Order: structure tokens, then sequence, then C-alpha cells
RNA sequence: AUGAGGAUUACCCAU
RNA sequence: AUGAGGAUUACCCAU
RNA sequence: UGAGGAUUACCCA
RNA sequence: UGAGGAUUACCCA
């Protein structure tokens, strides 16, 4: 097919949506970033790699800059101060067939549906309670 | 008034919904398990830790399981034929808003939407190309 | 430009036909894997490096599986009976033009042609006569 | 029956056609070369054993020379400048039938295909990329 | 949808122009190389590597190659006489935006443009005076 | 013909162009700096050398400042947040003429040219993909 | 703390 | 990391 | 190097 | 066994 295209990362409607384009190829290790300085920034890296005899795996990766005072194009330091990194690693058997694997990432969208849980504490900056 | 409640992991049109529900909250870690043995359930845990001075760090883990039944000693057991592993980490530094928070979440969520790179190079077994 | 895509590596028709998509390129080694459980799935690596000062040297291989279940416990799993294995190596000098390799290339075409002594002999079980 | 015959290692329409003819066939290994200085014509060997109680074992092996004259004190011979290497190692288990067979060569075929990664890669002096 | 293709290096009306194509990008080196033996090839390659915690690096080298024909053992070769080399490191902060770039990229045209005292020296064998 | 003249690094079509001009030439170092605070300036220096029996060797090195939020004539920290360094390092045979190094310049010249791959991915805090 | 480190998975490994 | 350090050139050298 | 083996980018002489 | 080398049915770990 070829799957490495830009998207929209995040979505406020047409406007103000974030796209996120391919920027990096290097090592199969696949690179999307947002039109911005580096550091500020919206990045998207993913990668597949067989992690063992009977598993696959999956290692995806997101940086989300922080927005409110933020200066566009200027220099923020701590740059620890100023962004937010996820990290998302997902572990396949060798035995899942496409559906098992349509099934996984249904649960992943699952998690993260708007109005659950898991996003709504984050969204809140709480925890579980 | 609690945030820690059910939630339906796997949508397939309110007919196969894998649901799943609070099940322990002991040791600060948050756990849901569907209405399943404990050897063949969907498993979501998620606990929230002050990792640095200014950062803040969420671990969230999914565990998907194929169910399946199995002939130890002449005798059948409900079991899991293998299980799918997501483990997610999340650090997001004191100095976000609740805005720059809802950020996150909307890039967690277009990362994973339908037809996206990344949840059509999984469910199709591949990688990005 | 990329050459690092998909193909058709059994052509059956237009039906039947086994795809093999990219899936890893990391250390300088190209792999494509086909659809489904990768424990059932085609798969073809590729790589080149200088050999020596003078030569270049490609490693080709190729895995074409048996596809079969396998039950154990009452549990079947897909997997593969076994697996044919194709390696090859191409040594090809610094002094090859790209008409002496469109000509290497012609040879390895031909060597494999369907009716000739090669191809004939593996695809009846047998050797030279 | 005698599948030991010449055929055409190289098609270059009708006119420029690499014939390879029957040389040797001793101790288990089958010889072709082109005809003409046995300095400048291609070779193309092949043998099978069992190289273990499940496998059988191909091994190919093809040199493509180009072609040149060598003066040396005035004394011009037909030789070789250089030549190209192919080695294959074809594994195949006892319990492949014909059609597994067949389905083996098919892939063999389908790897080199005109305009697929491989046979572009070498064809232009490249790589995977 | 790719920035990886060929492009023509030196530029002579369209009539004796090198140009140059994507050959290799294996270990995160983009490749490019011209349509010549690999023994006197023009070659281009470029990685990008985040040098610093701050700071990303640019590694880009040139190979322009003075083609000739060597009579080696009295049999003729395509060699090169000899090869000069180009090879640049830019450094840019993260802090730097696609417009901070535009801005550096101008700055290296501007330094080689026909008539400017750089070019001027190398092209006349000469230092600045 | 005395190549030490001043020239425009920036060409932004008569409007903003940034003119460098000499400012220094100890130990045959040259260099040019355009109107401003040495830590906001573009500097360019360049030399020549006999690196070794048979090879000469230009050194060239450009600093660019980071425009985007910057203050004109203020103290800007850390030095390296706020600029772009670009060294290039160019060895020429001793066999090269006027010729041959007319071409080593168009290379230069078109690898950087407009819309070719390098400049493009520069331009984008990109790399290749 | 970091790892496109591993797992039988709230554990283990390396620097 | 730095070098107006070297190269047969994605390598090597010094601090 | 190998008409060396394989559990196929691993291991043997 | 080897994305080990070759002067290609040879040789190295």
């Amino acid at each position: 097919a070829s799957n490495f295209t830009q998207f929209v990362l995040v979505d406020n409607g047409g406007t103000g949506d974030v796209t996120v384009a391919p920027s990096n190829f290097a090592n199969g290790v696949a690179e999307w970033i947002s039109s911005n300085s580096r550091s500020q920034a919206y990045k998207v890296t993913c990668s597949v790699r067989q992690s063992s005899a009977q598993n696959r795996k999956y290692t995806i990766k997101v940086e989300v800059p922080k927005v409110a005072t933020q200066t566009v194009g200027g220099v923020e330091l701590p740059v620890a101060a100023w962004r937010s990194y996820l990290a998302m690693e997902l572990t396949i058997p060798i035995f899942a067939t496409n559906s098992d694997c349509e099934l996984i990432v249904k649960a992943m969208q699952g998690l993260l549906k708007d109005g659950n849980p898991i996003p709504s504490a984050i969204a809140a900056n709480s925890g579980i309670y």
C-alpha cells in the first residue's frame, strides 16, 4: 500500500488542526513532525522488530509541546518543562492473525476513547479515584 | 464523583463488546478486568507517580488475551493461548495546563484513529513504508 | 523514490497472489513479510556490503512456509509444518557498469525461466539426469 | 528422458542469446558451459544432496564473465577482465510434494521478476532504499 | 511524498549533465550515485543525527571522480584517476524555525553563487587575496 | 585579481539582502561578517593549505544566526541556541586543472540548488525519507 | 534516570 | 565534544 | 573458502 | 551456522 503518509494528529475540527508529516526514515524508524521548530514540534516515531522467537514488537513514541504561554519560534528552556513524552510498546505473539491484530487496535482505541477513565484522568492532571 | 468506573475496552456495536470493570486499587495501581476467569480476562492497569521534582508519569498496561480451552490431564480448563501486551508511559511536566493535557489526549486519539498510518500497519501485520 | 516497497513474491494469476510487504530495515538488512500470522508468513531479506576493495556482495534470503494448524492440548495455533529455505549470494566487481548488471540479472532470470533444467528439476523433487 | 541438456542462460531476443551446454557431470555435480574459449565462457553448476534426514539441499552456481582481450608482451589471449559470482542454496524438506515445489519455484521466479525491488536494485548498482 | 529523489548534480545545459540517483539508505545514510560503474561513479551521501540534546547535525559528502581507463595486467578497466572529496557538517539548534533554516540554505547558496569570492578562488586554483 | 571583496550571502531580492564584507585576514584566514554584533552576525571564513603531498584542501566555515524571536543588539544566551555552524572541507588532488575545479564548484552548486533533496530536507527540519 | 532492552508481565536486564 | 587534523573516504589521529 | 549443518542474518572445520 | 573471504564445487571462525 504505502502507509507512510501525512495524517492529522490533533483534530480540532478543521480550525487549528495539527497535521504531522513524513520527516525521516533512517534505520526503518519512521518519523513524522509538525511544521514547527523541532523544539516546539509534534513528533511521532514508529518501528517494528521481532523482539524474540515468538513475539513481534511495535515501539511508538510521541512528543507533545506545552502550548500555554508558549512563544512561537522562541528559545524556551529547560526543554523538559515544555514537552510531554509518550512511549508505547506493543508486544504481539507471532500467532496473531490480522483479525487478532484488528482487535488489539480496537482495544487501544477504546482505552483512549473520549470520556473514558484514563483519558479523563490525564486531561485533568488527575489520577484514579 | 469518581473516575474509577467500568468502560467498554473493545467496541463491537453493542454485541460482543468487551467491557472492563474496576477490580482492584491495591498499592496505588488501579486495575480493571473483564467478566472472565482470571486466566482469560482482559486486564487494564494504571498508576500515576511524581517521577521527578518537575514531572509526573502515568504508567498504563493492557493485556489482550487469546481465549482457548486446554485439556491438561484429561480435564478441560479455561485458559489463554497467548496474550498481547500494551505498555505505555506518559511523562508530563508539572507546568502543563489542563488544556495542555487535553492536547496530549487528543494526540493519542488521533494517533490510533482508523485509517491512519500506525493502526493501519498494526492491523495488517506490517511495518511503515 | 523508494524500492523498499511491497511486491508479489508468488504470482497465482490475480487471486491467490502471495504479496510480501516491507516490515523492517535495521542494520542494513531490508526485510519483507507476507500478511497475517508472522508464524505462517513468507519472508524475504536483502542486504549489500562491500565484501572487499574490488567486490560488492548481495545476500538475498527467502523462506517459503508450509501453512498448517497445530493442535496441542486442544489449543490450536496457526503455524508452519516446515519451511523451505533459499539463500543466495551475488558478487559483483566495482568495475561492472549498469549494463553489466542488467546482464547479470538476465542470467539469473534465465537460470530460473520455466522449462529450463534447474527449475524443472527442483519443481519435481528431482536432480539432474 | 534427460534434463541435462543445453538451455538459454541469457535471452537477448533471438540474436545475442547466451546458451550454455552440458560439459561434465562427475561426482554428482552437473556442469554447463557456453561455447568458445573456456576462459571467456559462462558457467553453471548444479547438485542435490540429502543434507540431513529431513532435508534435501540444492546448490546452484553461476559465473558471468566480462569478456576482454589481454595483451602481454604483444601476445594477446582471450580472457575475462573479471567474473560475477552467484551461488545459491535451496533447502527443501522431504515432506514437500510436487505442488509445494512448484510453489517454491514460483517464489524464486517472482523474487527476480522484472521491476521488483531486488532485481531492480542489483541491475542499478544499488541496494535498498 | 519522499524527498529521496534523483537530481542533477552537475548542470551542463541538458547535454553532459551529471545526474545522480538514490542508491542506498542502509544504516540511516542516504546514498546517491551516477549511472557509472561503482569505480567511476559520482557519490553523494547524507545523514542527520541528534548530535546533542539541543542540536541536530547533518553530515554531507560528495565525491567527484576523474574518470579514466587503466591497463592493469594487459586488460583495460574503468577506473578513477583521482577523486575530489567534499565533506560538510551543519549544526542546527533545535530552536530553529523552518524560516530560520531557509535562511541557512539561502546562505550556502549565496556562498557558492558564480562570481563570488570563494567559488572564484576554487575555480582558479588560488587563495583569497 | 583580488577576490577578497564584499558579497551578498543571503539574496532576498534587494529587500532584506544580507551582505557580508571583509573583516579580517590574520594568518591567511580570510573573514567576512555582516553589519551586526559579532554574537548576531553572519560570519564566513575560508583558507587553503596543502594538506599533503598530493592534495590541497579548502576549509570554509559559515555561521548563521537564529532570527525568529531574535532581539537586535541584545544579549541572548546560550550562544549555542541562537546559532548554526557550517563547516566545509574540500580536498582537491594537485592534478586538478582549472577546468576540473570549475566542475567541482558546479557539483557543489548543484548539490545545494533550490528544490533538490538536501536543501529541501534542511529547510524543513527534515532528514531523507 | 536512559535503552526501536527481554518477559511467563506492576517483573527482570544493561549502561 | 574540539582541531584552517589526515585519508585510499560513513574511516583514522590528537587533545 | 566449503555440492559444510541448521531451529535460518545463526553455529561448525 | 555465518548480511564470513575468495583466485569459486576452494579456504577461514
